């Protein structure tokens, strides 16, 4: 459908959107809002080139999403706690071993090298809708444990208050209703998803390890190359992403702020 | 569970019984048969050692388990159609890709070398127990498709009739019995192609789990067959697994074959 | 490079080239240049190119023989021009002689949709630990087209001997041009490990189908009307991403050839 | 075979030997018959022997050196003698260095069904790949270690610890010190990766492995009898201590003998 306020070009045919026609330093009319607003819900990763944007703006932008929130485990910038900085891997969405991980975030592109350093993103609605009927009924039940035992607790730990937090599970739906468009999608990351609830890792591991591969064929993703200016927002429950290591060497710095969600909720 | 007419000794703790101290040259009491009926619905896969029956007692005592029927796509024996023979491998249980699959098969053995050719066999009720509540709710409604077609339809013919090998039948994943009401995992790697209504990508994690888990050691059973061994077991809440291992080795013995329902929920 | 504009996609692979027009033949320094940023980048596209199909033929010429492949469609009056109207591949391994290259003209597409995925398989292979490097470097891969038009294909439901007719290749190749050693292996394909078994090539086959596709070693095209790419088909494997069903989609294509693939 | 009776088990491997009281010391000409059918059929047991610690410890020494194992139980008086009282495919300890060579088992105590012990032969498993196969794996060496059983990998599960962790290296493939018979040397409780390679490199190969050595047809299975006294070579087999029992007590005693580190 049209919008009257903003530039929208669609990345690829199933997710992803640049967006022009706006200047984030200024604040924005609740008509031009809702547009950006519909377009995150459609296109579910959008960005913003061209940007010119300071700390505060940036704050206040994220703020039109939800609830900004110092996310401790980031460094966080000088005087702006809720800033928190990425400079110089696996699929991914941020932080699902929380109770009420962020509902989105909304990362700035300051430096970036002439190439390398792309970020991929994948539509974990497309994931969902494109299992067979008889699959979704098999796992529309299930719920997943989730934990940072591999990143940061004793899994981790073995390799060759900061542990206890790592190993600390939750638990949330396989299948998750998207709190504001009420679409379902597939809820599930290989970094932190380590069984199925109830089941034994050894029963879990066949239908995690078809959910994880299914989730990032090729053609359910985009991919972002980013340039010095662009302002990304992306749904934290809806996708997952991957931010490539390639640049090696090269310096690439941007800042990030976090936005706060609930329970993930069948 | 005490047995007055028979001796029956259990193979392991799961599955697998002898059992001694009956002829079956001799039609068999009433309570004596309920006995081995008993003893066949416990121990899943029974064997019977020192016998020297011939094809017509043979035929008999397995007509006490049900119908038996001469099996096309089969040897059989010169002027007795229903014994087929096995002379000169996969985990499986027999023909699953018919609508009804044999009930169960009794084997005769007649000439047997000093070793090697051993039979193996798991509980597939066993199998199912073993599985947590949560994945038993998962898998309970679903169906699986069987065919032949790895055996001889178009996949076979590939490795380098066709339409029999190729046709598909439907059967539940978890079937109960038709006399212990005792619910199974019914699953084997030689007929089961997908699950019914999904694709084989979305089959394959959940087969592949199931196939190895109920061929798990601690569910299995081991006969080391002997000259006069005659053994029956259940078709449908067993597979077996026929080592090859004698390589050049005679072997000889004898098969009826007993029908049975359309496996259901 | 002083003739011409190469502006890398990635920091692995891909290398837009801008200040060319492939309609005027090309002197010399400045070929040289094209394919020096062919060899380095090994999928190279030139944007905003207004070509006939003499102009690609002739330009598709500069990199080697090319030849009518007669497996696909080829344009009216010119047929060494095929048309064109998924898992990772490269073109046609199933051949004792492969195509070393293939240069795409987009002629019409979509405003989105229908992107083209690239790896370099000479980085895949510099990933591997030098243990596993040296475990595999001996061994040879059976191809064959199978899967795609032979027998198995078939299955599901002469064309069919040169579907299944086996060829053999390196499981790594050296290029006949750079004398860079990258992983020749493909899904498509590649049946087993030459000397084994199914059972016995399936673990490691797919350890190197996927390790190869690793997103870090890949870049994504988006195409346009005009871009005329170039990719080599020794060194990368490349996956057109089918997400437009239905919008229309127009590209021709050359293929040129090259050496049978040696160690 | 003269001096012994020698019942093959299988076609593969595994023998039951009779015609012969281990409370006598066995003449040279006899003990030469029971080590030829060890080499052979490479797990061997003696039905209905009544021994004491002190000849089952004088058996056990003509296969090799026995040496107390510390880290298991041990009986009183006796301390070459361990206990078995009251899992997965493995051979013994093959973190260490100098794994045993072999283990003679006494069945004292067993329940009248349930708990065999399967057994198969890594011989067979080497000898059943093809020659490709045996060409691209044959250099490689194995990193073991008994990190998963009670280092650091266990206790995440939730000194002792740093023993666990300890790294070995062995080969992949293994020339028997006596019958010069190569054979597959394996096994899913103590093989991380392959030396040099990462666990994502090494995975494929090593469960591709574990299978192939576990096939029925390569193993037997002994179903204990109080009174068998049973030797298997610790190198060319693995087994698999069937758990079916729950509840039902169980006592065997074991003696370890030594051998040589393992060798291309």
């Amino acid at each position: 459908q049209r919008f009257e306020r903003i530039a929208v070009q669609p990345l690829t045919g199933v997710l992803g959107a640049e967006i022009t026609g706006v200047d984030l330093r200024e604040p924005l009319d609740d008509s031009t809002w809702n547009e950006i607003l519909d377009a995150f819900h459609t296109y579910q990763v959008i960005y913003f080139p061209g940007q010119a944007i300071t700390n505060e703006q940036h704050i206040a932008f994220s703020r039109r999403f939800g609830p900004v929130d110092p996310v401790p485990l980031l460094k966080s910038i000088e005087g702006y706690p809720e800033v928190q900085m990425i400079r110089r891997e696996n699929w991914h969405t941020d932080s699902t071993f929380l109770d009420a991980p962020p509902a989105a975030v909304v990362m700035y592109a300051k430096e970036i090298p002439p190439y390398g350093g792309d970020t991929l993103f994948t539509s974990m609605y497309t994931a969902w809708e494109t299992l067979s009927p008889t699959m979704q009924a098999t796992i529309e039940g299930l719920n997943v444990v989730h934990s940072a035992t591999r990143v940061f607790g004793s899994l981790y730990q073995a390799q060759n208050m900061d542990v206890d937090a790592g190993d600390r599970e939750t638990v949330h739906p396989l299948v998750v209703t998207h709190p504001e468009t009420g679409r379902k999608g597939l809820y599930v990351n290989q970094v932190y998803c380590q069984r199925i609830e109830g089941m034994s890792e050894k029963e879990s591991e066949p239908l995690l390890s078809f959910l994880f591969a299914h989730a990032t064929k090729p053609e359910f993703t985009c991919r972002v190359r980013w340039q010095e200016g662009d302002v990304l927002v992306w749904d934290n429950l809806c996708t997952q992403h991957y931010a490539v290591p390639d640049y090696a060497g090269k310096f690439r710095y941007l800042t990030r702020t976090t936005v706060g969600g609930v329970r993930p909720a069948r």
